[PDB]
């Protein structure tokens, strides 16, 4: 399919429900050779099994909180893919207390720091560590959400981290474009209705197919873009 | 390819340089069966020849200035495609005096009326006339430009017509979504550099591949969206 | 007041409830000398009544559907004010059956034409006709609505006209800026209470106060801008 | 003046050139009683000098990197003002080598952390610490830049921090709105002349005038908004 010839690193697979699992399935279906990271010992086996099902045995530890963990992961990847064609960043975190109740009362310096570090800084952290490894025609992809652009109850400091992430997409697109690298985001709708134009929530298949496109040469003209894959939800009001 | 099974009507082919020609080529490459309209007697032969080269002999007259011309075209199409899966609207016009010099001095009531009528109203005019003919899963596509969002010298009243067109995308997406129809726009970069992140202007191949995606089931999650296919130009400043 | 020494023409006063009324009130409070237009003879007396209360006896007929009516209004105005400091455009119209039900079904070529002509073209028609009369430091103001940016049920074709209007703000600002004229819009909330950050609907006073600022030299740094005066409604979601 | 009866805290006065200075001046002109903070002992005298000229002897140390410093500042302030009417946040910082050259190369985890903590988290840190002190009708104001929305060379990680900041405006506006507090930002132009619609760079006076409006009850209808005070620069392209 339209990704044949392409080697893509997929982060953030934690289950069959993971957006990153929808994405990996779509990309494998389209001929991509895939590699996988897992955060910790808890997730290793699950990811190894998913990776084997998608014809891959590149399954590498990466905790994006640590610069050393990222560098080590890309050194391991280089033994088998001295060059590759980009990555899917489907990662973020905020401490649980951050994401419930009044935003101003919930947010703390430490919660803000972690949300921004894991959910925004890590995208460019990965880009920096693998920069010389990317072929011309490479594409990077991250996942965002409408809370970056609107104040959504409870989403709280993650809205700010996502806004930071979307700016990071633009700054990265601008920096790496001259070396033949594109950088985009998908702003996905919430994954499981009456107010969405298409009258349903998007599925990880929808998200996956858009992701496959944005990482393929089919999207050669698209960079620094946040594409809304939310069924039109964000463009409607008072439906 | 990813458009097999799909019947798409393509408007706006006037030459090999036409965006709509890039789009038709991409879609044919991906397995779509195509139909074509031509504005007038001058363009008929060129379009017939392009259509034959892309395995089609559905070549129908349509001048979107006239409600009768549109209805007649869709009656002719119905004899051969009683149902189809959407259309590509790659059409607009403003009188030549509109598009040069100071916007306020150039614009006239009549120029504004024509620019908006041909370049914005015609998208929904076509949708209205073929509404009952569209299958569930249908996609409509139009072409826009950054002048809808920024004031660009000389682009003048067409900027306003394009802003109207982009709103029309949202309103149409919202109206037709419940019947299984998606509606998007591509905001293409100018087609033939130092300031664009990807360091080149997009080509009708870039535009065509994005268009093929947006009219395919691969983009099932995307509606009422204006996707920038301009190489990142609009997201950079002072480059 | 912060409008002392300013002469501002105000269109669209139709009653004591009109947004244009709240605007005229706030401007008069702030030291502006005002002039008023009215659409037809049906409203001549009533508008003379309002102008009276606001220190004005400059009351002129103007139907923005006609170039000759606009021209003759500014000629009359020129007899009292050979120079003045800008105007407020608070005018718009679509035929009634445009504004009910499914957009794609309701919209017609003629309904589209009128909505755009009266609600968008008229803004620049007015600027063209008084361009040579404007002092340096002049400001033009129009009134938009969130329907320009989002698909709102029943707002239908007015959404497109308002999008054309906001583009018109940008193109006008760009063209007239160099001779010292600013051009802006206010996107007002409806005159919703439950989901607005400020937990109330805005008033003609809130709107009038922002209008007065945007036509004064206090807003000297602001041009080409759509200022949302809707209590934050448009930046919130799922409240 | 239109700020009579208001008590507003102003951060970020570092010299007579500071945007915060132009803001304090405009507010004092309009009848506001002011208080000032300063970052370190290096600036204590100089800021007392400015406060003096602006009818104020409320001058308090505050380093926004520390929760205890913010807490102790608002405790001191509480002795003169048990209640007040909001504050201006005109504070931000990235280590210097963050702001030069290719973004992906310059950015580090620590540089990112600091930029976001000082330029974005501090805004909400301040709101949290004085939340119970704010009168109904209070307004908070921060200062952003177009780098939040576009990739600007060398602005680098500050672009992400400002995007986080503008999201913070929205989330703060949403959370504090119901108790009668508004929150907005001004995105100021640089303090370019050739491509700005108004053909000049904006001044600390233009900025100060818009700031004064946005902290006054005149802007009662405006919350959650980023107001561009850049002479229209961001709405123009290819000028
Ligand atoms: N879901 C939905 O709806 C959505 C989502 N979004 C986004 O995307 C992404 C992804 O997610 P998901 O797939 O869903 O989830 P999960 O599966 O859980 O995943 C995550 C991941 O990450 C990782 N990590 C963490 N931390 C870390 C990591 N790695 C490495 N290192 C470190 N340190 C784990 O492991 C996993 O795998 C995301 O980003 C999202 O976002 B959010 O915010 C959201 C959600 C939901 C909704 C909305 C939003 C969730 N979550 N999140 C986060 N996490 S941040 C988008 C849209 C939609
Ligand atoms: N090019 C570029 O760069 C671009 C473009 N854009 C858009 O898209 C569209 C399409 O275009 P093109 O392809 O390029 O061109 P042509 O070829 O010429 O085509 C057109 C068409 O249309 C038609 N018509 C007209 N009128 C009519 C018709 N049909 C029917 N009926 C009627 N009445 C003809 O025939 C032809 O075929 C468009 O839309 C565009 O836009 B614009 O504005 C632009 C340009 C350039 C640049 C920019 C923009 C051109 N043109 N235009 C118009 N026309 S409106 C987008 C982006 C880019
Ligand atoms: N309301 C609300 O909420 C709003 C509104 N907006 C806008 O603003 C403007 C103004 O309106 P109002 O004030 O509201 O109302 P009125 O009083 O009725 O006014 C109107 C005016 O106009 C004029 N005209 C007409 N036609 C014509 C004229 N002139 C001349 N010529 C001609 N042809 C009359 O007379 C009067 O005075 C407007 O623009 C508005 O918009 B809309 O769309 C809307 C509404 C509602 C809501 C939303 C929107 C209503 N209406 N509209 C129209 N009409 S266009 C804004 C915001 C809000
Ligand atoms: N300039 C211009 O053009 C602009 C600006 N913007 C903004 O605003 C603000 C303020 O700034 P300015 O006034 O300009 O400056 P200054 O005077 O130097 O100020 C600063 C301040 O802060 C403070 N701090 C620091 N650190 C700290 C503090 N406090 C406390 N704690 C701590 N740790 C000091 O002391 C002073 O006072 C800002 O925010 C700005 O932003 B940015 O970014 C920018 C610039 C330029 C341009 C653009 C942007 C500069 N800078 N920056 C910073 N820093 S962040 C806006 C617009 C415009």
């Amino acid at each position: 399919g339209f990704l044949s010839g392409k080697r893509i690193l997929v982060t953030g697979v934690a289950s069959k429900l993971s957006i990153a699992y929808g994405i990996a399935q779509a990309m494998h279906r389209e001929g991509a050779e895939l590699a996988f990271t897992y955060q910790n010992d808890k997730l290793k086996g699950r990811v190894e099994e998913f990776a084997a099902q998608l014809g891959s045995d590149i399954v590498l530890q990466c905790d994006v909180a640590e610069d050393a963990s990222i560098d080590t992961m890309f050194a391991e990847l280089g033994k088998v893919w001295p060059k590759f064609d980009g990555f899917v960043h489907s990662i973020g975190f905020a401490p649980g207390d951050q994401l419930d109740g009044d935003y101003v009362n919930a947010v703390t310096r430490e919660g803000f720091k972690i949300a921004h570090d894991i959910s925004s800084y890590s995208f460019v952290a990965m880009a920096k560590a693998c920069r010389s490894m990317l072929n011309p025609g490479s594409a990077l992809l991250t996942l965002s959400y409408l809370g970056a652009e609107r104040a959504i109850p409870n989403y709280n400091v993650m809205g700010l981290a996502k806004a930071s992430l979307e700016a990071n997409v633009r700054y990265m697109a601008n920096a790496m474009g001259p070396e033949g690298v594109r950088v985009n985001a998908i702003s996905a709708g919430p994954i499981r209705e009456a107010v969405t134009p298409i009258r349903r929530t998007v599925t990880i298949e929808d998200v996956g197919n858009s992701a496959a496109f944005l990482c393929s040469d089919l999207s050669a003209g698209i960079s620094g873009e946040v594409v809304h894959v939310d069924g039109g939800f964000s463009i409607a009001a008072m439906n």
